[PDB]
């Protein structure tokens, strides 16, 4: 698909069996998703945004489906605003930005 | 311009005669820039991230040239880290994400 941006670009995402929405960041290096269960061992990470640092929780070789398309690699969990999908995963089902 | 996402999205911008790099941030849905003097009236105001909220100076109808191309709209000023271009500045040189 081609998405404008006069909205949030928000998408439907799959992980876990589980429908969620997230938002499409391309100014994220990482994705990061609010609380939830994931499979496997995490480990410490610490990133930072507009407002400061967090402390994530990172899990790697995570299945999602984005907006229909699959990916697999990292997810890190912690207290964020949004679902965000960051470029970790926007290069994985082969996003690009177009001006 | 097709940018892939390998590496973080930074482009040239000129605003106030200075040129200056910034993320292009499809999740944000204002321009945020680090400090800096523009011309006219500001009020303030409070926008939330990835580690809460700061406070910024909001001065609207500011052009800005983003890679070569001129666009007028809101642009906030305070302590981010890095300078921004998000949605209201992207929807007016035609930007989108594509996959
Ligand atoms: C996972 C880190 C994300 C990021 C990284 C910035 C960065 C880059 C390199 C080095 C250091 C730091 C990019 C980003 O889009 C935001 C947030 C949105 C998630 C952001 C960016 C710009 C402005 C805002 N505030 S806002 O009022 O314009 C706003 C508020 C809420 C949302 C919502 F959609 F996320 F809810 C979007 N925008 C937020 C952020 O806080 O940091």
């Amino acid at each position: 698909p081609q998405i404008t941006l006069w909205k949030r670009p928000l998408v439907t995402i799959k992980i876990g069996g589980q429908l969620k929405e997230a938002l499409l960041d391309t100014g994220a290096d990482d994705t990061v998703l609010e609380e939830m269960s994931l499979p496997g061992r995490w480990k410490p990470k610490m990133i930072g945004g507009i407002g400061g640092f967090i402390k994530v929780r990172q899990y790697d070789q995570i299945l999602i489906e984005i907006c229909g398309h699959k990916a697999i690699g990292t997810v890190l969990v912690g207290p964020t605003p949004v679902n965000i999908i960051g470029r970790n995963l926007l290069t994985q089902i082969g996003c690009t930005l177009n001006f």
